[PDB]
């Protein structure tokens, strides 16, 4: 597999150079998201904890249409407030339960070194 440790500090130049198919590789859920929240990447290992099928939840928006249990200050707001300011480096846990068996999860979302592009990194706790 690809050999980058959740949370490493310089995970979005390691991640700059992946395709979607190495994406699949990594250890740890990965999901990539637009400024407006809309799916750009989802990998295989997300898919794994989550129980979606990766190729159908790009496109669609996080906070609205797939996982509206993040729709929260907690969450939500938190990403809100990266775009908005340019800058992004939370690490939280949370518990995913949207039609789903709750699971709690460490996640750590960090503004990618594209422009206009935001990760959500996953992984069980
Ligand atoms: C709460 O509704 C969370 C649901 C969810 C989290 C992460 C995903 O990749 C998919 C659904």
């Amino acid at each position: 597999m690809e050999h980058v440790a959740f949370g490493s500090e310089d995970i979005e130049n390691t991640l700059a150079k992946m395709d979607d198919g190495q994406l699949d590789g990594l250890a740890f859920g990965a999901i990539q998201l637009d400024g407006d929240g809309n799916i750009l990447q989802y990998n295989a290992a997300q898919g794994d904890i989550t129980g979606r099928d990766p190729k159908q939840v790009i496109g669609k928006n996080f906070f609205k249409d797939v996982a509206p249990c993040t729709d929260s200050p907690e969450f939500y707001g938190k990403f809100k407030e990266g775009v908005a300011s340019g800058n992004l480096n939370t690490m939280f846990e949370y518990t995913f339960d949207y039609q789903m068996t709750p699971t709690k999860v460490k996640v750590h979302m960090k503004k990618a070194l594209s422009g206009d592009s935001y990760w959500v990194f996953v992984k069980r706790v």
